[PDB]
């Protein structure tokens, strides 16, 4: 696109307030940035604040958001699609043009790992060239085995396909499926959807401990089978919903948008990889590390 | 095929009838039609009864089936697998010669949204070129949401590829992926699988109802990813049996042939996109529409 | 490879003995060995015990092992990580050079139906090469409808690519996806994955025998969309996990990696195919058969 020739816009911060006891203010950007997915590799990404996967999400259960949009790049739109609400597409997720914001609000009633997306036609043009993201929504009740958790992380999993290639994002093998991860506490990652950085600078773990994972398969065209090396999940909950609880899963089938809560106790010191289990895409990108140690 | 070239033939009306509180008779044709695939594309589609996918059955849980497949097709042998059922393959699936007739009998015992197809060798090439459908039985005791149901439909998804070409169904992505409905009242849309009806004629529903999808993805090769735009899924019954109960999903993951029974609140008015998730196959076709009106 | 050239190790059994009350002695080679996968066609195979998949392995709940590999491989490193356990993947799961051996203990803790692999990296080429298998763990409380299941038996899905192509491992689609049977007791057939012998050597049973299988899709790279034709499954254990139970599915999609344990009554006699309902892949090989007598 040549109005995005060597443009390459400053990641943003995501902003959020909470202005009520069950209301939210976020307000992202949508924004051309040059991220690094594979060693030597550019991707121009279409993006939320610079980052794709986008900045992560946190909401309660039962909270309205009054989400802006500020449209950063100078010639294409963009929207938001957040897969925590309800809302009418055809108003609320609608396109904000360049150099233009957009406020939507809507509700965020059920609990889970929820994917957001631009929206804008073509949709897969959008996710394909970096507009996704998670939100969590944290159930008003819990989890039932929240008690048990040491220490948790987000993690997210896309494709990237040949730079902005209608025929290849709709026929064509991904060239890079990559996890990325998002922070929750202060502390944690935060990083990019790249075939390395979770490979050079594993998450972080102590012996001993339970581990939730709340992870998100983006696509925008693949299923996930995720699986934590060395492990066994003990508990999974489908889309992060607490009533989807199965036990003692090898591996969880992530549809493409598809969510959970994940939870595994890694018993021994080491480096434990985690991967979607189709090996043409860990091969590709998609895999992490979790180092455990005994402090 | 030579005996092929020229021949489409008119669609014939599904026949049923109940011959005792729990026995259906179910009369359908083999049949060469032609079906506008995508705008400008005509696919010469292998069929029952000149739609593809087929005729929506519906049956009561308990019922057993007399079913009668009626070969039209001048020179290639048909015949019917219902997934609902229990029978022996080779004595109960077999083949029906060109401009023969043959009945089988068998019982549909388990709830739920089941696939049928030509079971014919190769039955890629039978199931490929349009040879599929759904079958529902509806559970004894209802589903526990039942009372919250406000309107339903039935969705169908299945690929399209390069015209009965062996070497593109075993080797090659879908040409086109697509979404049809098929009627369980009057009044209801019924529609073949195509890319565009269900966007130019959208399905229909009202602000605030609960719908229900009564929904398969018979393939023949891909997994569905299958999503409503602007809501969550409030329940869902996985291969529509009662028990196989999940909340809360925003995404239901479908194998090829797998079903679901969905439902789902539309709180705002507005046009509500239905897609596979895999958007690659949503760029290829498979996106369907509901249309929520204050009326 | 040059020091595989002519390579072709004999099959060797399997060494198991129980040391303990909830210990267990297991040995296996890492070997070279040429495995008929479709009529005429040898894939020189990375196997376990010559056998691809490999060899069945069954523990009780609770059970520590004791593996030992032997790598009789001349030239390539491989290594084994069982997903039944829990242990450090840096330290329990690491290659065993040519010609010499590799005890790791590990407890196996959960009950299920599990694959296991080489995890030598690059892990696809290891794995699409032929070095996978299944581990069933028995339930110590077993299953609540053990007591209905008349017949049992072990099938696993694998794909082949062309020999030894790492493009085609990332990039190109299955050459052959295949079923096998592993032997859960004497008399009950053992065979490697390859598109023929579960045709001409169909799995048998009775007329009216409730049926379990315990499956597992190894992949390397492809779901599975697992389904018996002429029945329904009338329960269905996600990964064997007892929990994990779901009624009166018609398919199970099983991730790659994921394991099931289905359960299914033949009402007549035939004989019933038994698919991936992803029908490039069933053409490809992946259809077995089950021959239902009165007998
Ligand atoms: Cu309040
Ligand atoms: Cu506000
Ligand atoms: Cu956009
Ligand atoms: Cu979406
Ligand atoms: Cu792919
Ligand atoms: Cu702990
Ligand atoms: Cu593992
Ligand atoms: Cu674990
Ligand atoms: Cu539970
Ligand atoms: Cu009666
Ligand atoms: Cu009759
Ligand atoms: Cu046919
Ligand atoms: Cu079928
Ligand atoms: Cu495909
Ligand atoms: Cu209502
Ligand atoms: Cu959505
Ligand atoms: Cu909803
Ligand atoms: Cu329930
Ligand atoms: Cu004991
Ligand atoms: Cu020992
Ligand atoms: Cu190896
Ligand atoms: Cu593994
Ligand atoms: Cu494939
Ligand atoms: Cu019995
Ligand atoms: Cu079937
Ligand atoms: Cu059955
Ligand atoms: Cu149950």
């Amino acid at each position: 696109i040549a109005a995005h020739k060597g443009v390459n816009q400053a990641p943003v911060p995501l902003k959020m307030e909470r202005v009520g006891p069950h209301d939210v203010h976020i307000e992202m950007t949508a924004q051309i940035t040059d991220i690094e997915i594979d060693k030597g590799k550019i991707y121009k990404a279409w993006t939320f604040n610079g980052q794709a996967p986008g900045p992560l999400v946190v909401v309660n259960e039962g909270d309205t958001i009054h989400f802006t949009l500020k449209n950063m790049d100078p010639v294409v739109p963009h929207s938001m699609d957040f897969h925590a609400v309800h809302a009418s597409p055809s108003k609320d997720f609608i396109d904000v043009m360049p150099n233009k914001s957009g406020t939507f609000t809507y509700p965020a009633n059920k609990p889970g790992v929820f994917m957001y997306h631009c929206g804008t036609k073509p949709v897969l043009q959008h996710i394909a060239n970096g507009m996704h993201g998670v939100i969590i929504v944290k159930p008003k009740n819990g989890y039932p085995t929240d008690k048990e958790v040491d220490r948790e992380y987000v993690l997210i999993q896309n494709e990237w396909y040949k730079y902005n290639d209608m025929n290849d994002f709709q026929n064509g093998v991904p060239s890079y499926v990559v996890f990325s991860s998002k922070a929750l506490k202060p502390g944690d990652p935060n990083t990019n959807g790249d075939t390395f950085t979770l490979k050079e600078k594993p998450l972080l773990a102590k012996v001993g401990e339970k581990i939730r994972l709340y992870i998100n398969n983006v696509g925008p065209n693949e299923v996930s089978s995720f699986h934590v090396v060395g492990t066994v999940f003990d508990d999974v909950y489908l889309d992060g919903n607490p009533n989807n609880h199965l036990q003692g899963m090898q591996t969880v089938m992530l549809p493409a948008s598809g969510g959970a809560v994940v939870e595994f106790t890694v018993t021994r010191p080491g480096t434990y990889p985690i991967v979607t289990h189709q090996f043409n895409h860990a091969q590709k990108g998609a895999v992490a590390m979790l180092k455990v140690t005994e402090t």
